[PDB]
């Protein structure tokens, strides 16, 4: 019942691969609502296009600004910012998408997938889904960044949908 949502990743312009989600609309409906409703575009905007802008390997990669590219931007399909809904899920390892934000009740539409246990974001950062295919496509992913965040590529998702 849980919404499954795909990113077809590019490196340059390249395909690299496809990552798919699940999001937890169980646990997080309201989290989980606006990154579905982004990555199809149903509301005439959303991630298609958009890039990764920080990524630091062995943390997490961040994305989901799609309107100033570099992680001052973004929006939420509710408005400029939304609540912090519930802490019940826990960064509990690699392929945990989490909420980024900018102190509390401050959520848009940037996100990280987190690539290590990073459970000093618990109760601060919105947990809402998980990787479910394509790890390895995050992993590849990891190489293009660096310990200061900025990428050597360009990260883009190239294509973005729902799949169940």
């Amino acid at each position: 019942v849980n919404p499954t949502v795909f990113f077809d990743i590019a490196v340059d312009g390249e395909p690299l691969g496809r990552v798919s989600f699940e999001l937890f609309a169980d646990k997080v409906p309201k989290t989980a609502e606006n990154f579905r409703a982004l990555s199809t575009g149903e509301k005439g905007f959303g991630y298609k296009g958009s890039c990764f802008h920080r990524i630091i390997p062995g943390f997490m990669c961040q994305g989901g600004d799609f309107t100033r590219h570099n992680g001052t931007g973004g929006k939420s399909i509710y408005g400029e910012k939304f609540e912090d809904e519930n802490f019940i899920l826990k960064h509990t390892g690699p392929g945990i998408l989490s909420m980024a934000n900018a102190g509390p009740n401050t959520n848009g539409s940037q996100f990280f997938i987190c690539t290590a246990k990073t459970e000093w974001l618990d109760g601060k950062h919105v947990v809402f889904g998980k990787v479910k295919e394509g790890m390895n496509i995050v992993e590849a992913m990891e190489r293009f960044g660096s310990r200061n965040g900025k990428t050597s590529k360009k990260i883009t998702i190239a294509d973005c949908g729902q799949l169940e």
